[PDB]
């Protein structure tokens, strides 16, 4: 019970038009087949090209939409677009291309592919919403056989040469003619009522139709993410490590202390009411201050109303507009004035950045959080929070080399005395290299209008 039995069935319906006469009656194994395959009773790690939802989900980073339209099958030719946004033109003899043979077009799969996928994935996944044509093409451009390896490394072979006969990853495939050992998953099999435009409307008002290849492609993959990542939620599934995981959430962790520990320091609030992940802990153990924690899930689809999350059932709601909330990462509509805020900027380019459903986006850092779109009016009763340092911590070294650190945002005894000793000034180019890794990675930091750095000068006299 891992990978889909090629002997499971597929339902036909979809591909009628394009293959009449198409059997009800069909599994993937004679599927396989009638897209000119052969699978010759195969036990090395590639039983089936199609894949369960469940392995689709867990390397959604491999996910590309697909789709192949009719222009004017070995006839005519062929439109082939991508979740890319490109548009391939195949004859037999936003970005659109005039008509080339398949020996041409082939190689152009191949950079595309590998360019998209290289700091993403070790496999490609063609997410399909299938009527035959795109299904009847793959012969085209894919090869299969057992998993192998590249020919220049230890990563699984995802493209092949018949210039040289070799296998490839998507690190070392400049040249390489053939998809080697694809995914695939047609969004169809999984019960859906009218066509492809009318379902993915229902979710996302930001994919438009022009009846181009690449706007299905890019509508199949949003509707797919919409069913795996909006609608329903798995955040037991991990994803490996490809890029700074580990130092952003290191960051995120440093920047949240000292902000939340300056917040209470400037404004010495009586009442911290904490917003969201129902695993949290106090971020700053030792302040003086009540925390009150309150429990709300991820949004992955709209940002929570503010006035659904405090004021609902408000028999004697607690007082939210006493003291300061903190909302990390806790998306709302329109935060109140008294908050403290981080919230991702999904319009971010990154490789843990995949676009997702309805202007919002699918961030895949150890776990996949799907965020609503980012909207500035959400932040009008907040600033931007300026960057700063601040510790309360002795000056005394301990022990990253030096050269005397001038700041005006170093907020140490130190520096309140003319010069910045050597452990604040290691301190303050760490949390400064922190802070940076945090925000460009996209994440944005909001605060009440009152919050002033002048203030925590007093907290040393
Ligand atoms: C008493 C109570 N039950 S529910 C609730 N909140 C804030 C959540 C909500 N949806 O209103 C409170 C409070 N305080
Ligand atoms: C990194 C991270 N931690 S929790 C979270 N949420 C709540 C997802 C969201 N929908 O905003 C993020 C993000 N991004
Ligand atoms: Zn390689
Ligand atoms: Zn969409
Ligand atoms: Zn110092």
């Amino acid at each position: 019970p891992t990978h889909l039995s090629v002997d499971t069935k597929f339902k036909t319906e979809g591909l009628c038009v394009d293959i009449p006469g198409i059997p009800k009656d069909m599994t993937y194994r004679r599927l396989i087949s009638m897209m000119g395959f052969k699978m010759n009773y195969q036990v090395n790690g590639y039983p089936n090209m199609f894949i369960t939802r469940e392995e689709a989900i867990r390397h959604v980073r491999a996910w590309i939409g697909f789709d192949v339209e009719g222009c004017h099958g070995t006839n005519l030719p062929l439109q082939l677009g991508f979740s890319t946004g490109v548009n391939l033109v195949a004859v037999p003899t936003p970005l659109m291309y005039k008509g080339l043979p398949w020996n041409v077009v082939r190689i152009k799969i191949v950079q595309m592919l590998s360019d998209t996928l290289k700091n993403l994935s070790d496999r490609v996944v063609f997410v399909l919403w299938a009527h035959g044509f795109e299904l009847t093409s793959m012969k085209y451009f894919v090869k299969i056989g057992p998993e192998r390896t590249c020919c220049l490394c230890d990563r699984r072979a995802t493209c092949f040469s018949t210039a040289s006969d070799t296998y490839a990853c998507w690190h070392h495939s400049i040249g390489f003619d053939y998809v080697y050992n694809p995914f695939m998953i047609d969004v169809q099999q999984w019960g859906f009522t009218g066509n492809l435009q009318s379902n993915h409307d229902l979710y996302c008002q930001v994919h438009g139709n022009a009846h181009v290849a690449s706007c299905d492609a890019i509508m199949t993959r949003c509707l797919a993410v919409h069913e795996c990542f909006v609608k329903r939620v798995d955040w037991t599934i991990e994803y490996p490590i490809i890029g700074d995981e580990l130092k952003i959430n290191a960051a995120c962790r440093k920047v949240q202390h000292m902000v939340v520990k300056a917040a209470l320091l400037a404004d010495k609030f009586p009442v911290l009411h904490d917003i969201g992940n129902p695993k949290a802990i106090k971020c700053v153990p030792q302040a003086d201050v009540e925390w009150k924690f309150y429990d709300a899930q991820p949004c992955s689809d709209k940002a929570y109303k503010i006035e659904e999350l405090f004021y609902s059932y408000a028999t004697h709601s607690d007082k939210f507009t006493d003291g300061v909330c903190l909302f990390w990462n806790c998306n709302v509509d329109r935060y109140p004035a008294n908050s403290i805020v981080c919230r991702f900027d999904t319009r971010v380019l990154s490789n843990l950045n995949l676009p997702g459903c309805d202007g919002g986006s699918l961030y895949v850092n150890k776990h996949a959080f799907h965020t609503p779109a980012f909207d500035k009016s959400a932040f009008v009763n907040l600033k931007q929070l300026p960057f700063f340092y601040y510790s309360d911590s002795p000056c005394e070294s301990h022990g990253i080399d030096y050269v005397p650190l001038k700041s005006a945002t170093c907020i140490t005894r130190c520096n309140l005395g003319g010069a910045v000793c050597r452990h604040h000034a290691n301190e303050y180019r760490l949390y400064l290299d922190a802070y940076n890794m945090m925000i460009s990675a996209g994440f944005s930091l909001w605060v009440y209008k009152q919050f002033d750095t002048y203030n925590l000068w007093n907290t040393f006299t």
